[PDB]
């Protein structure tokens, strides 16, 4: 393959251009107070939609090389609501912001590296400028605060967010399931959760969700690197008459084996999934021991000459429910015997007897945890069918921004966290002018949020802007009532995190750009 | 296939269009404060990296001509990495310096013959020059030393890898493993090593080492070439319902029975390979013995009859571990019993008696020593999986500057030991005029580096240049910290090796072109 | 298929930009200070050589005519090549240097007819003053002499060589093979050789070789044509598990039967060959029988009813090895019983008896030496395989110029001995006028491969040629030194054979050319 190289300018000018059509065509869609865009479906009428994921997700341009500079934003700008649960758009809005400004600036004869450096110091002390503003979320009060906002001043959810985090913690393990009635419902029940992503999206099931549920499906816990298909041919059949799915969990699997399911679930007859065990080598087998214990399934170790083959439904673990996403396998209420889960348990316990290190104690521990801790789950009621599932939605959602709300605490929310830490640090220099521009367009991009979403209100940028520097703390515009005021008590916030992760990620592609000298592509 | 075909300058002029994209494409990236490259992946978001090999790997030329001088390039700079562990970059920066100045001048109307003469001359010159700036290393001192510098400060790194040579020896064979805890471990262990590549880089299942891992596989002891694909079938069957990879070592394999397995692994069942034994004729014959014993597996000869066809597990080798590259095998632990490895020992020993020739001692002595020799390894530990196989990455890095280091010392690295060697015989004249010229192009291109590091990190140039040049010794600017002083002891250098090797390759290439006059090729 | 046709010059014009391509591209790669061409390959890095006969293989042009032209040229150069053993570009270079200056004439006005008659004149007579030029080469000294010449000053070669002949004759049949360990070896074995080349070049294994090895392979001896394959399944299969190679001698074979063996060994099963038998009629009786007894492999006559399908291995003959080539087969040792051998011996050595023709008892008597005068073979020794099969190479170089130089003597090898010639009948003239010019451009296009040389050497041709018509005898110019004197004496020579070869061939296909007034060929 013969490619296409660019270099300088020929280089960044492209990549400006295709970023620009990303963020001019997802940037609309940003206040409360947002236009629509439309993106035309192959089969039957467009789909119209002021939700910039979405229309982001469409975007991919026919000159290669602008497409990438619109690729590379949207990875940064995805990677950052990955992390935090929201932003995607704003980062790509703040990612346009510094880009453009400080692509001006190289191609106008000042210095990259100094840019560079200029911006991230910029953001470096707003970042902590955030950390100031914001707000503790700490009591169940603050935390059903923010759950009820987040949930669309719905107090009811915002409640049951609370009371979940006072059962199983604030880094306990949360779910959602559709309610079987009108009533919700928040049960406790043996489970357990990790990092670890399924090993390929064709597994997904849950197309909005990136997500895969499966339905108290058996489980299977190896202890090799699953590569050839036959070792499951036994196992494999006995679940594909058992009429339920299966989830498996081992050391890898080689697309031999891989590939095949992928195909054999994508349109197949047997549908199930699988991912890697968590840990690394002394670790893992515990581990997966613990797994065993609470889904109740057997352990099919080498090390034991067991096999595969040499292995039936009575070697399965079980529970009732069990998702995996991108990167995070949870499961939900094992078969395992209170009897043999909390004796497990025991054992362990007496384990961290040793302590021996800090490390070791700290992770003895972690499993009591995962192990003895459990999975508290929801059931969103509902009336009909619609508002119920609807509902759900609007949960899972509050449910992000308290965590992060938790974590990091929070702060205004209508872009006016960042117009306030800009107007602060608004003296501060750098070495090299350059460098100083490098800060300005940091800054000065940090308006850019805000900004949009006025106009997109159809209101005066500039204007209220001013007025909203004017202020302090987390006094802002509400652009949805046009009111301004205490942004927060307003219940119009940001989770700390998230407007961080944001405008960490546009800084980090940003400065990417503008130090970038070459780019590598196929011919058209 | 009818081909195109240029002359004289229509043919250098092509290659140097060629080579420079090449060259400009991959030098911004050098410095340690390096720009970075954005390299389009079909599948996804685009890769950003600056890591020249990457960017070079990647190009490829539409106008053939053209892309041939870049992946003449391409090639020897490749080779000087296979030859001492780091330098590809460096080698093509420098290969362009020469190439386009020495390509003007052929073009200017000067005698291409000597001005390669010239410039010969003054590598062969700065080649001793680099012996002499060149500071040993050898004490376990000097190794960590060293070591820790390559793996970036980390002491704990030159540490093992002083450690393990001053186990095995300097010369002793040395490799890497994950670590199964938190903990790293140095280990001795019966295994072997020896110059024998893969027939066949679809065999690699490690693309960005472009090796062959493979878990404790049985191993194949022929002793013919083979050809057919028949006599595995009743083996290639064995391990196929054994679940575990195998290795083959005879004669050499023709496709038919070759090509077979490419594929058959290459997306397929049992995955396997196999490489050509070490040594030929009556040596060979031992050679596999001693393996076999090692590996504790049987010897198919037919000049005993044995055929393949005729031959169980039973007759098979193994070790926990072994991995191949471009041109080297190398199998970890076999699983051989003392008794018979250490017997073994005892036989060629004895061998050695005869010592009817310093050849025949000198190579029943190199056997003795690969066998009873054995090969250290390295389980490189870690908290987290990442930090685990990134740092294990690192060990790998430094160890092979460390082989390096050993073997020739090392000098100032910041493109420094070049400068330094330049300024040096800067009188240095040839006979002919077109020599002298031929000599400067020479030195004036050793400049490159520094110069380009410094240019990459936003500095001037030739200003740094200059007073690089005013010290002396070991004297150097250290880019990363915008410092000067002695570049060794700021921790800045390189394995005298490389840099040499680096320099004789660009040197090779350059003239090889400047004494080129046609260029064949198939049409568009 | 319509043809194109094109008619004097604007088929001459053709033809010579053809031959140009051809020459000028092969031409810079003559002395040993050759410069080198590019060779693009298809998958992978290009390759770099100055070696005329690599280039010349590759070439071929898009413009049939033109093409044409230089194919006539590689055709003729080759078999150069093909009757002395090098010479290949030298032939080249001449054949550029007539067709030229002739072509110019012809298109001047001149006479062809004539222009041919009086280069054929030039030639002629310089073809004598070669032979007067040419220095014997007979006792094993002038043998061992050339031989390290030509082996490259190594005079351990040569050595060998004067040996070898020493042993079986110079007329007698020497072979090499790679040797088992690090020492030279000459052995004399039953064996044989014969004219008779393979009947497909896919039975090549040995590409650079063009040739055929075989080990120690069955052999058949059949006594009709084979057409259809059936005859061989029964014994095919044999040596199919038999796990050996097979050769064939008979009549002649059929596509039907041939052409499958030919895919059935490229890429196939069983991989054998066959060529044609010795002799025609009356002659192949005996000629084959002698082979059976040598290989002690049995004779299938069909005036004995005995078929094909009726034969087993205990009816083939066998050899430790047996090489063909484009028109020249040879087995060395084979099985049969010398009491059989040296019996058969017996039985000829009395029908010599007859001698009742000095052609029959000729006739009689070379098979007396085919058979009892054995093949001399040798074991070219090294310490690495590399040196070792490398060695190997410039042995059979080296073997050539020696068996050549035997025949013809020896000359001057700068482009010496044709310099001198042409300046010696320098006066030389013809009867049309239109026959001196034939002759200038003749005489005047001997000068060329000493011109060329210097010229690649970046010396002055003219001046250098100069002096050197100044001196005489195997005075000359060594290009490789810079230094005048006895090109013989300063080890630059060419087998008397090859200088004539290439000047007559060249000369051939020049008027040839210079003759021809029309071209066919397909269209566009």
């Amino acid at each position: 393959a013969a490619k296409d190289v660019k270099f300088g300018n020929d280089a960044r000018v492209k990549m400006l251009r295709g970023v620009n059509v990303l963020a001019d065509a997802v940037k609309v869609t940003l206040g409360p107070k947002g236009r629509n865009v439309v993106l035309d479906k192959s089969f039957g009428a467009p789909t119209i939609t002021k939700d910039g994921v979405s229309v982001a997700r469409e975007i991919e341009l026919e000159d290669k090389f602008e497409n990438m500079g619109a690729q590379m934003v949207k990875e940064v700008a995805s990677k950052a609501n990955d992390a935090a649960g929201d932003g995607t758009t704003t980062a790509t809005v703040l990612a346009q912001a510094i880009i453009t400004e400080g692509l001006k600036a190289v191609a106008a004869g000042m210095n990259p590296m100094d840019l560079k450096r200029g911006i991230d110091k910029a953001v470096t002390a707003a970042v902590e400028e955030l950390k100031a503003l914001s707000v503790p979320c700490s009591d169940s009060k603050a935390i059903a605060q923010v759950g009820t906002i987040s949930a669309n001043s719905d107090e009811t959810v915002g409640k049951l967010i609370a009371e979940a985090m006072d059962k199983v913690g604030k880094e306990g393990v949360i779910t959602v399931e559709d309610g079987t009635g009108l009533q919700d419902e928040l049960d406790v029940v043996e489970g357990m959760q990790f990092d670890r992503g399924y090993l390929s999206p064709y597994f997904i099931n849950k197309p909005e969700t990136g997500a895969v549920e499966l339905e108290s499906p058996f489980i299977l816990l190896a202890d090799k690197k699953i590569s050839n298909i036959r070792e499951m041919l036994p196992v494999l059949e006995a679940v594909a008459k058992a009429g339920k799915p299966l989830l498996i969990i081992a050391e890898d699997v080689e697309g031999e084996a891989l590939a095949t399911l992928v195909v054999n679930t994508m349109r197949g007859i047997v549908k199930v999934a699988a991912v890697k065990a968590p840990g690394f080598g002394d670790r893992r087998k515990a581990m997966l021991q613990d797994i065993a214990t609470l889904t109740g399934g057997t352990v099919i170790s080498e090390e034991i000459g067991m096999e595969l083959e040499k292995a039936t439904l009575e070697d399965l673990g079980q529970a009732k429910r069990v998702v995996i996403n991108k990167d995070t396998t949870t499961i939900i209420d094992g078969v395992g015997e209170e009897a043999a889960i909390q004796g497990r348990v025991a054992q362990i316990r007496q384990q961290i007897e040793e302590a021996t290190s800090d490390y070791d104690r700290e992770k003895l521990q972690e499993r009591v945890a995962k192990l003895a801790g459990g999975v508290a789950v929801i059931k969103v009621g509902a009336a009909t069918e619609v508002e119920m599932k609807e509902k759900k939605a609007r949960v899972e959602d509050a449910l992000h921004a308290t965590r992060a709300a938790v974590e990091e605490g929070v702060v205004a929310g209508g872009g006016v966290a960042l117009i306030r830490v800009a107007s602060k640090l608004a003296d501060l220099r750098g070495q090299n002018e350059d460098q100083n521009v490098g800060i300005k367009v940091a800054l000065r991009a940090m308006e850019a949020p805000l900004r949009q979403i006025v106009l997109n209100c159809g209101e005066e940028p500039s204007v209220v802007a001013n007025t909203v520097k004017g202020g302090d703390g987390n006094y802002g515009y509400n652009a949805a009532t046009e009111e301004y005021g205490n942004m927060i008590d307003m219940g119009i916030l940001d989770p700390t995190k998230v407007t961080r992760s944001a405008l960490q990620y546009a800084a980090s592609v940003a400065g990417l750009m503008i130090t970038t000298e070459c780019m590598v592509t196929d011919l058209p």
